[PDB]
């Protein structure tokens, strides 16, 4: 890959001097990984640079830089230093040479910035931003944001006012910056065990990545099985990746597995929150159940402990874990990355709700919106569908010999 231009952006103009201090919320996050890659074709530089600058007026705290206070605890400092924006270009070409089948891969981490996080943390960038071009028109823009800053959702409404703004429009949106809303009580009370931040269960005594398509006509099916009540499409997928899982790893039969399923609070919080919040409100629930529960019985029980561990999670048992995490022996230790999602638990993460497909700049919409690199097993992205079809695809990473098995139950609904 070529570079022609590497600026550190900073807002158009007129920004606080603030110092956002951080949810609870705002600090148990897994590391700050969250990249992205958007992947555009051809449809029917000086503008991308400045509708940045632009977008990080209302957005300044992008432009930020990661502080500690005097106890330690991560801030938000607005410095208005600045984003980097990199022009690359690429000479071999070919998007679908480069993409292929669009599975992350390590040369997806190459239209992204190499940016060290292991030096201080008030003078990296919070975002990085990457815009590669190739031969008849193909396009790529990488994304790295900071976990501490924002979460995913308010980090696609970034990239969306930054795309609306370069279309030639404007944003209209006015973020609500203000993370005390999140502040749990004096004294914490909580009124739940909050099992979610609980230790994983232990399997009992690199890789490869996999990217796994789902049509409309095999989505039909799950909803034909579903009973007392009836579940959802993706509340049966989710319990099929995890019945999945559980055969293709050959766990035994009684053994305890564990699903972290990312949830969004800003919707059943009392009283809602602004629109447009600009923060991390992603709370954690982990429905559980015994390996062979799973998939000896149908597939709408793996529904049944998933659907009732996100009914759980009301504005009584969200603030419930505010308090509860302020009572936390370390601050950050909750953050489990490289070895939670080991076998036999795992992790979903799912974008089909966020205006993914919404980055229209000019060249059209994009046609992949997905992770750069899979890091370790564990973890499934439930992707967005962007050919409007219905369609719901996942990526995975998985030990070289569980992905063949993996492969051959998920095909088979």
């Amino acid at each position: 890959i070529n570079v022609v231009r590497e600026t550190m952006v900073r807002p158009a103009g007129a920004t606080p001097q603030r110092v956002l201090w951080n949810s609870n919320v705002d600090l148990v996050i897994p590391r700050i990984h969250t990249a992205s890659v958007y992947f555009y074709r051809p449809d029917p530089g000086g503008v991308l640079r400045e509708a940045l600058a632009k977008a990080l007026v209302p957005f300044y705290p992008m432009a930020g830089r990661l502080k500690k206070d005097e106890n330690g605890r991560f801030e938000i400092n607005c410095n208005g230093e600045g984003v980097l924006l990199v022009e690359a270009a690429a000479a071999n070409a070919s998007v679908d040479e480069y993409a292929r089948d669009f599975a992350p891969d390590v040369s997806f981490q190459r239209l992204i910035p190499s940016v060290d996080y292991t030096q201080d943390i008030g003078s990296f960038p919070l975002l990085v931003l990457q815009i590669t071009r190739f031969k008849c028109g193909g396009a790529s823009l990488g994304v790295g944001m900071e976990h501490h800053v924002a979460d995913g959702m308010s980090g696609i409404t970034f990239i969306n006012t930054w795309a609306a703004m370069a279309r030639g429009e404007d944003p209209k949106i006015v973020p609500y910056i203000d993370r005390t809303l999140l502040r749990a009580n004096k004294p914490p009370i909580p009124k739940f065990p909050h099992v979610e931040y609980h230790p994983p269960p232990l399997l009992k005594h690199r890789i490869a990545v996999g990217l796994f398509k789902f049509t409309k006509e095999q989505l039909q099916a799950l909803k034909s099985q579903a009973t007392n009540t009836t579940y959802s499409s993706y509340e049966m997928l989710s319990g099929h990746i995890w019945r999945s899982m559980c055969l293709a790893r050959g766990l035994d039969d009684d053994q305890e597995t564990k699903l972290y399923i990312a949830t969004d609070g800003r919707a059943r919080v009392v009283p809602p929150l602004p629109k447009h919040y600009f923060g991390n409100v992603i709370f954690t629930c982990t429905p559980m159940a015994l390996a062979g529960d799973l998939v000896s019985r149908p597939l709408y029980y793996a529904a049944s402990v998933i659907h009732d561990a996100v009914s759980r999670m009301n504005d009584e048992y969200l603030r419930s874990a505010l308090d509860y995490l302020e009572l936390q022996p370390d601050l950050y230790k909750l953050v489990r990355g490289a070895h939670t999602f080991r076998s036999p638990n795992l992790g979903i993460t799912s974008w089909s709700r966020l205006p993914v497909y919404d980055a229209d700049f000019g060249w059209g919409r994009p046609v992949f919106m997905g992770p750069a690199v899979i890091a370790f097993e564990g973890l499934v992205y439930v992707l967005p569908s962007g050919t409007g079809d219905g369609s719901l695809s996942i990526s995975l990473g998985l030990q070289p010999e569980h992905m063949p098995r993996f492969e051959q139950l998920i095909g088979q609904i």
